[PDB]
């Protein structure tokens, strides 16, 4: 049988068109991808199964006989260097991934992220200012990009003169190309190399930002996070506040640029932007991939996967599946999203969501609020969608200020 290449341009082109072919036949079927085999979940009903079963690991480091694990998402990174990206909530499976989460969350509250708010709207305001009231920019460079990357240094504690470099890095690691695989290790390893320059300074140098208050968070049962822990949690937040919003922010721009009539029920009514941001992450899910390990036989969906096989949950796939979206492929703000999987499902459910929602209302309520007239600079087709299983996106957006 023809087994799917998540590689070719099916995957990459008009590709929910792929998955909605690939569902219809089979909502779990074997795919190859890196130079692997694999096993991908398209169906709703799967892929809540899948996420929801703890027989399938978040773990990459753990050693099972005789069996070479290698993820996507650590393509071509040395062993050192996954290590410090894999020790976190996220990479960890319970009790680990337990205490991981409970030590964090004291510290990175709904309380701070409310108390950040007239800071994303002041930045926000900036920015805006900053590109004029006519002609062609590129949104997502001079907006959707910088927006999320001066929020998370603020709440980080990153200065100025570090940023610009760390996005250089961040944007490597978004593309999974087996060409480029040292690039990829190489960046990664600078990241590894600045969070830990990073993390030292603030030790020495306390403040009253997240980075700090995580060094000094102690639980009498759960004691502390170590030094390995403290590190790689610290990177995995900056990376995250670095391109999750941004592609949130972008997608978002384009969508409603691209819905005249959707756009208009967020200018005449305010209250239904809080459902659009929904909306726009049930539409394209920037996560459109999840990995887990199966560290035994499982059966999903009817179908036995083997032991010690890889599973790519496909979150953006179900996200449009009929059964459970009716009319999946109609952008609607009005719609019912409960249940998407664009923030996860279960113990590893996104903890910055909170955030992402804060910063996605402000930044699109304030662009269209700003810009009565503002179009797409390109034709809808024309727009070029980053080639990444892992964070979908849109890296450049031309758009008329002016009309
Ligand atoms: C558009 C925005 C975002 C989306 C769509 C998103 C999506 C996701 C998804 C799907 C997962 C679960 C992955 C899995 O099950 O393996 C996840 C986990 C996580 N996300 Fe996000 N995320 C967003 C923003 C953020 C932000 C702003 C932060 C932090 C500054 C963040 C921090 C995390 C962390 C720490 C985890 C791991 C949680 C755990 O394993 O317990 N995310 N996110
Ligand atoms: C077994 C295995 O291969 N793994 C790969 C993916 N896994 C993972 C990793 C980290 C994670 O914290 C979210 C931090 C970690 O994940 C990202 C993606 N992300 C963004 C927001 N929410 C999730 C991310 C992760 C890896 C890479 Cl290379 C790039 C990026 Cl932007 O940011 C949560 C889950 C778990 C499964």
């Amino acid at each position: 049988t023809t087994v799917p290449d998540l590689e070719s341009d099916s995957f990459h082109v008009d590709w929910y068109r792929t998955y909605a072919e690939l569902r219809e036949t089979a909502p779990v079927t074997p795919v190859r991808f890196l130079g692997q085999d694999a096993w991908l979940v398209t169906g709703y009903d799967e892929a809540k199964a899948a996420l929801s079963d703890l027989r399938l690991s978040s773990d990459p480091k753990k050693k099972y006989p005789g069996v070479e694990v290698e993820f996507p998402a650590y393509l071509g990174f040395p062993e050192d260097v996954r290590n410090y990206f894999a020790t976190n909530m996220g990479t960890s499976d319970p009790p680990t991934h337990t205490r991981l989460r409970k030590l964090v969350s004291q510290e990175f509250t709904v309380r701070r992220v409310e108390a950040m708010r007239p800071r994303v709207e002041q930045i926000t305001a900036e920015l805006l200012d900053e590109v004029g009231d006519s002609g062609v920019v590129d949104i997502v460079d001079r907006f959707a990009h910088p927006l999320p990357i001066k929020v998370i240094c603020e709440l980080l504690g990153v200065d100025e003169k570090y940023r610009g470099e760390f996005g250089r890095w961040s944007s490597e690691i978004l593309v999974m190309d087996p060409e480029r695989a040292e690039q990829r290790g190489q960046a990664a390893r600078e990241v590894v190399n600045f969070i830990l320059d990073l993390v030292e300074r603030r030790r020495t140098e306390p403040g009253d930002d997240l980075l700090s208050a995580l060094i000094r968070v102690q639980d009498d049962d759960d004691g502390r996070l170590s030094a390995d822990e403290l590190t790689s949690i610290a990177l995995v937040l900056l990376l995250a506040g670095f391109e999750s919003s941004v592609s949130l922010i972008g997608i978002g721009t384009y969508l409603l640029l691209t819905h005249p009539d959707q756009l208009a029920l967020v200018r005449r009514d305010p209250s239904a932007l809080p459902n659009a941001v929904e909306e726009i992450l049930r539409y394209i899910a920037p996560p459109e991939t999840t990995t887990r390990f199966a560290a035994e036989e499982v059966e999903i969906g009817g179908v036995a996967i083997p032991q010690y096989s890889t599973v790519l949950v496909a979150n953006g796939a179900a996200n449009r599946d009929p059964k459970q979206f009716p009319d999946p492929h109609r952008f609607d703000v009005t719609r019912d999203t409960r249940g998407h999987l664009s923030f996860g499902q279960g113990i590893h459910f996104c903890m910055g969501r909170p955030l992402a929602k804060l910063e996605g209302e402000v930044a699109l309520r304030a662009l269209f609020g700003r810009f009565p007239a503002l179009s797409l600079g390109i034709d809808a087709d024309d727009v070029v969608w980053r080639r990444s299983l892992l964070l979908r996106g849109i890296d450049h957006l031309p758009v008329r200020l002016d009309g």
